[PDB]
């Protein structure tokens, strides 16, 4: 194991000071502290632990409170000895998830700069898909070694103990092994970082300059209006119990609103073709297909819809509000998808419904504080104007160059007809190839989305290819390209590893494939709006305008501004995000303000 031998725990200010003295003239330093609670804003100090080279490394209790904790130098002390090396832009940190020790030393007033690497994000550019980027992970996969682990030292459930109860050494051995660990982690991984110069890029430019912005975000929070969500719980129930009522009503008894079991024996009992609908969903929904004409599926559909959407965002939201800020904090995690893009938990903001009266609800209950106004700035279908540049198709890039509907210019050029005379059919049926194309669907997948027949959506696709020829070509050779070399690139470098690319096996290798040309475009949005945050960050911190940067969800940045100020910084935000990031996609951002995110939306 790791003993007490190993790492030094520091308990006077004469070994602090020794050490910060080492720290200060080591190249890089792994850094690393220890808290009383995962949330970031009401989170204690309670430790810091240092790594100087491999093998040297030490931790530094400040607020371990248990019976008889032992002496240790006071967090303040602690805290005013380290400020100018933390605060030393000058002094290269390593650490495992920075986002989070910039945000527990901003409690503190202190301004942790020089956040050079991240060894998530490391791990992260290197192969967003190898596996899990956390440490212990990590330590295993790159270094043989298995760390130990939080519940080693703190226990599991209710009675898990907080760091500040766990004893100085056990907290050192732990500690101190992690901030070691880190930084063999740093030097076994920046030398592979380099082998090529597209994730260097991405890694350098674009993930760890978006580390300090991102806390910043989480820090920030978003408003929301707890009592709105509630008149709109409330009135959730109310709905649920008519839509119930009127389910029992189209039908006769009592049922509950589960297929499969209940309603088979209802919907085709009564007519209908014998299959259900698997909530395999975004293909096959057979209730919403019976719902053109017949009523009950519909009701069951909009039921169900309302349900999930209940105990999940109306229900979730309000006891999600930090009783520190009033405001919710989402976790933004910024090493987990496959293509780039930053998801979102607690509350997973994407999963948020766009097109629904009740997600637009839901939205209206995040607010702007008073004499402030939410303000929304969208890349206008960046994912369809990155894969114009992608193929270089002459016609769709004038489509977006003279500001035509995409998808109408589409459905003119499929359909063959004037561009004033293309009806909603057409426009639907060619937005159903353009963002088929994205994801890479087939022509059979293609049908079940438009509800016409296969071959006929086949037909729709050769008539694209042949009117958008650079988008098979694009299509082809970033197949091949992936077959070749085994990853796709984004125009940033960032890039996305096919292992099952030469599968051998069927729907396995197919996935591999769809992913292969989904990835370029979707991981370009992603590194897009990714140097969008940052540039708007810079802009924030350097100008202090008054404006927040309060969210990032799907394709857009969200901020409140001051009512007052809301021309200008519109102005700004405007010309940060669509002219300093890439300057060869096309790209438009649609900027919108309100009094909650629904009107600015
Ligand atoms: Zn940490
Ligand atoms: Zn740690
Ligand atoms: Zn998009
Ligand atoms: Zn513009």
């Amino acid at each position: 194991m790791i003993s007490y031998d190993n790492y030094v725990t520091i308990l006077d200010e004469e070994t602090l000071k020794a050490w910060i003295a080492k720290l200060e003239k080591a190249p890089v330093f792994a850094f690393d502290t220890e808290t009383d609670s995962l949330d970031n804003i009401s989170a204690n100090l309670v430790g810091l632990s240092f790594a100087i080279e491999p093998g040297v490394a030490a931790y530094i209790p400040v607020a371990h409170d248990y019976l008889d904790a032992p002496d240790q130098i006071s967090r303040e002390r602690a805290l005013e000895l380290l400020k100018p090396l933390l605060e030393d832009e000058k002094a290269l940190k390593v650490g495992q998830n920075l986002k989070y020790d910039r945000g527990i030393l901003a409690n503190y007033g202190i301004e942790l700069r020089g956040i050079a690497f991240d060894t998530m994000l490391e791990s992260y550019i290197l192969n967003s898909v190898a596996g899990r980027h956390d440490m212990d992970s990590l330590a295993e996969r790159w270094l043989k070694h298995k760390t130990i682990t939080f519940e080693e030292i703190a226990g599991k459930g209710k009675n898990q103990l907080t760091f500040n109860q766990i004893a100085l050494e056990e907290a050192g051995r732990y500690a101190a092994e992690d901030a070691d660990v880190t930084l063999q982690l740093h030097l076994k991984m920046w030398p592979d970082l380099q082998k090529h110069k597209g994730p260097l890029n991405v890694f350098e430019n674009i993930e760890m300059p978006l580390v300090p912005v991102l806390s910043r975000i989480e820090r920030n929070g978003v408003k929301i209006d707890p009592k709105v969500l509630h008149n709109h719980s409330e009135e959730l129930t109310l709905r649920l119990a008519e839509l119930e009522k009127k389910a029992h009503e189209i039908a006769g008894e009592e049922f509950n609103l589960s297929s499969t079991k209940q309603l088979q024996t209802i919907l085709f009992e009564k007519q209908g073709i014998k299959p259900l609908k698997k909530t395999p969903s975004t293909s096959e929904e057979v209730l919403e297909e019976l719902a053109l004409d017949y009523p009950l599926p519909k009701v069951i559909l909009e039921y169900r819809g309302l349900a999930k959407l209940k105990s999940t965002y109306t229900d979730k939201l309000p006891l999600m509000i930090n009783p520190k800020t009033g405001r919710v904090h989402t976790s933004y995690h910024q090493a987990v998808t496959a293509t780039g893009r930053l998801s979102s938990t607690d509350p997973n903001l994407q999963n948020i419904p766009v097109r629904n009266e009740e997600g637009r609800r839901i939205r209206q209950a995040f607010i702007a504080p008073e004499d402030y106004v939410i303000v929304s700035a969208d890349y206008s279908q960046i994912e369809l104007r990155i894969m114009a540049h992608l193929s270089r198709d002459k016609g769709l890039l004038t489509a977006f160059a003279e500001g035509k509907d995409i998808h109408r210019a589409t459905a003119a050029e499929v359909f063959g007809l004037p561009l004033e005379t293309v009806t909603s059919e057409q426009r639907r049926s060619a937005k159903a190839i353009n963002f088929g194309l994205i994801y890479g669907m087939s022509a059979f997948g293609l049908a079940r989305q438009l509800n016409i027949p296969r071959k006929e959506a086949q037909k729709y696709m050769d008539l694209y290819f042949e009117r958008y020829p650079g988008v098979l070509e694009y299509m082809e050779r970033t197949r091949a390209q992936a077959k070749e070399q085994g990853y796709v690139e984004t125009l940033d470098g960032r890039r996305l590893y096919l292992p099952d690319i030469k599968s051998s096996n069927g729907a396995r290798r197919a996935a591999a494939e769809r992913a292969a040309i989904n990835a370029p475009m979707q991981g370009t949005a992603a590194d897009i709006i990714k140097r969008a945050m940052i540039a708007v960050d810079a802009w924030l911190q350097a100008e202090q305008p008054r404006v927040r940067m309060i969210m990032q969800v799907h394709d857009e940045l969200v901020f409140e501004v001051h009512k007052d100020d809301v021309d200008a910084v519109a102005k700004q935000i405007h010309q940060l995000m669509e002219n300093c990031t890439r300057l060869d996609v096309p790209l438009l951002v649609e900027v919108g303000s309100g009094e909650n995110w629904d009107q600015a939306h």
